[PDB]
């Protein structure tokens, strides 16, 4: 039952990481935790009774209104205050790149332990001043990680002055990181200016403790100011917290104890099966599994989908289940697809007797994104699966979308998305109301209305005239305007 904690952590990290790029991360996070199982058992039942303290596991607990440890995480280190106190106060600072940052400065004298995977440390600090850091670690990278984190955490001015270049770090949701994570990211990328301008001191002789120079060389004579490396150098109060929309967890006094930027990037492999049900975890098996599941999901929920489509489309379009598919749509074009498809849907609602089940299913995931309006008459819509742009044809079949009108079996890149059931609202006349934006196809080629136009000269017609248009290769049909 150590194997549960191990697998609960793997599952919580995945879920938080997925949640934070979603539209509503707190909503997505709870949805996925109620969705998931760890070896037969509901995740949310393991979270209510398992005492494991880890960054992602605690974000989840916070989301379920549970109580978690008051320690906080910064740069992957768990800080536990061992003595002292501090007050918050807001300050503006000028970096070494003459950028202006508004920082939440802490004033007071404080002692902390910092605990990490590959190094731990004891830290003493005061207002904008590091007083002492004793760090022990597996190798020079680990020690250095700890030292960088303590240096940014001290908030000292020479750290601020050590910035080069501008700080514009964002997360995957393109949201700016708060300034302390701005500075920490900048120095995690390269720390030599920071180490060289920090300052050097002669050191006293103490058993089991050595100095460290700006190039991570050990020294029995000198050391970076206030820093020592030790050899043997090396948690139970739980409090009520608040979790806001973007999963930043706070304590009563408004300190951010945990956020998604504090989740470890390590990706281990479970020793118990983890089973995600959420649509959010479809992408686990590649964009192909996204597409199949999207269309599969629509078939299985057809009865609720068909009536929300018919009377409350706003809530249909905004559903959580359509976010994964939306990733696969080029961000440049997705809004104009959405605006194209929503109009075609509205034509099918307004012009009655022309309900097409296969067509609604095909285009429905494209209406998720915000409707930007265009006038291009898309003949196909594109989704990128592993870097290549596959196309769904607005009219007819396709490797991506292949429906079989007799067997009624829908196929998605090969795999069987299901089978459609007989629906009386299905139109029997050949009128297609959801292929051409602003136009209605009325069946086969009829020569008495003229010879075949092409699609770019449909604009030269106005207020519902009746023309034949070359829709494909050889395929000619009769199309009227609204
Ligand atoms: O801004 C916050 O509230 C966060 C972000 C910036 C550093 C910590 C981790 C992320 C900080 N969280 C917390 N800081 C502190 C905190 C105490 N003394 C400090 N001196 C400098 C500092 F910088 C933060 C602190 N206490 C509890 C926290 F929970």
């Amino acid at each position: 039952n150590d194997d549960i904690d191990q697998s609960l952590i793997i599952a919580a990290r995945n879920i938080v990481r997925r949640a934070s790029v979603s539209a509503d991360p707190l909503a997505s996070l709870l949805e996925m935790c109620h969705s998931t199982q760890i070896g037969g058992t509901r995740m949310v039942d393991i979270l209510r009774q398992n005492p494991t303290e880890e960054q992602a596991v605690d974000i989840c607990k916070a989301a379920m209104g549970l109580r978690i440890s008051s320690s906080f995480s910064f740069g992957g280190f768990t800080f536990k205050r061992t003595s002292g106190s501090s007050i918050k106060r807001e300050e503006e600072v000028l970096t070494g790149n003459l950028q202006t940052l508004k920082i939440r400065v802490h004033e007071g004298y404080e002692e902390f332990t910092m605990v990490g995977k590959r190094a731990t440390a004891i830290l003493r600090k005061a207002t904008r001043r590091l007083v002492q850091l004793i760090v022990s670690g597996r190798d020079e990278q680990s020690i250095a990680e700890a030292i960088i984190v303590a240096m940014v955490f001290s908030q000292e001015d020479c750290m601020i002055k050590a910035v080069r270049g501008d700080l514009n770090f964002v997360n995957r949701a393109n949201q700016r990181l708060n300034p302390m994570h701005q500075l920490l990211r900048h120095f995690q990328k390269d720390a030599k200016v920071l180490f060289q301008n920090w300052g050097i001191e002669h050191i006293d002789n103490v058993m089991g403790m050595v100095g460290v120079l700006p190039d991570m060389t050990p020294s029995t004579e000198m050391s970076m100011r206030g820093i020592r490396v030790s050899k043997m150098g090396v948690s139970t109060e739980r409090v009520v917290v608040s979790i806001d929309r973007f999963l930043r967890v706070r304590d009563q006094r408004g300190n951010v104890l945990l956020s998604p930027e504090e989740v470890s990037e390590t990706h281990g492999t479970e020793r118990l099966t983890i089973t995600y049900s959420s649509s959010m975890m479809w992408e686990i098996n590649g964009p192909e599994s996204v597409l199949v599941n999207t269309y599969q999901w629509i078939i299985r929920n057809w009865e609720t989908v068909k009536i929300q489509w018919s009377q409350n489309p706003t809530m249909l379009y905004n559903k959580m289940e359509f976010e994964p598919f939306q990733s696969l749509v080029p961000k440049a074009i997705r809004g104009q697809y959405s605006g194209f498809v929503r109009t075609l849907f509205q034509q099918m609602r307004d012009v009655l007797g022309t309900f097409d089940t296969t067509q609604i299913i095909k285009l429905l995931p494209f209406a998720a994104a915000p409707p930007k309006q265009s006038r291009m008459q898309f003949s196909s819509l594109t989704v990128n699966v592993r870097g290549s742009g596959m196309r769904i044809l607005v009219r007819g079949n396709s490797p991506v979308f292949n429906y079989n009108k007799t067997t009624k079996r829908l196929t998605i890149l090969g795999k069987d998305a299901g089978t459609l059931i007989e629906d009386p609202d299905e139109s029997t006349s050949g009128v297609e109301s959801a292929v051409l934006r602003g136009f209605l196809i009325l069946g086969k080629e009829d020569r008495r209305y003229g010879p075949a136009l092409s699609i770019n000269e449909l604009s030269n017609l106005a207020k519902g005239e009746k023309a034949n248009v070359l829709i494909g290769q050889g395929d000619v049909v009769l199309v009227m305007k609204r």
